[PDB]
């Protein structure tokens, strides 16, 4: 589809049982979602942002259905803002930016 | 043109006789710059950003072109790590996410 950026770009996500609303974003490089009980081992990886730093906690192959596109990466728990599906879900996705 | 998201979206910006490359970004509201010297006044806004907060200068009705489309919109000038060209000014050259 088209998104038509008047409105924040908001899709939902399940990600493991847990269905919750998340925000495409192409200036993001990794995907940040806050309040889910991801389970696994983890390797603490610490990301960059504006003014910030957090550390995030780095759970790799974990499935998430983006708006009902299926994509297995790589997400980041941790205290975020706006739930974030950065280029790393975006590629799988087939995801494009145009004008 | 349509952009990849494989590679960074990286656009080439020219904004008051300066020329400098910024990320196409949809997760923001607002775009932000760093410190280009930019001419007149500016109201105070401090905006909300993952791990913290910045304080910035609203410059409103300044002239940006975005790969030779020209816009005028709200830029905010500050502390950030790397530049940003969000909404209030990507949906004025007609920017969309498909998928
Ligand atoms: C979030 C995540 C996202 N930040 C990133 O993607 C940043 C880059 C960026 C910052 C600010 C604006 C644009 C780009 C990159 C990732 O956080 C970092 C880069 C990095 C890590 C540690 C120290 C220094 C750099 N890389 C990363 O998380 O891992 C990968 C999987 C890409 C190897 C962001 N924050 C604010 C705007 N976009
Ligand atoms: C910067 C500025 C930009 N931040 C915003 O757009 C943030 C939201 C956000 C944060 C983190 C990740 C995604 C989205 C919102 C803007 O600061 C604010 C909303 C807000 C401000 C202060 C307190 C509470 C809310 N909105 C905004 O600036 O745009 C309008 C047009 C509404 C004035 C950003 N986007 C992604 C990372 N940083």
């Amino acid at each position: 589809p088209q998104i038509t950026l008047w409105q924040r770009p908001l899709v939902t996500i399940k990600i493991g049982g847990q269905l919750k609303e998340a925000l495409l974003d192409t200036g993001a490089d990794d995907s940040i979602v806050a309040g889910i009980e991801l389970p696994g081992r983890w390797k603490p990886k610490m990301i960059g942002g504006i003014g910030g730093f957090i550390k995030v906690r780095q759970y790799d192959q974990i499935l998430i259905e983006i708006c009902g596109h299926k994509a297995i990466g790589t997400v980041l728990v941790g205290p975020t803002p706006v739930n974030i599906i950065g280029r790393n879900l975006l590629t799988q996705i087939g995801c494009t930016l145009n004008f």
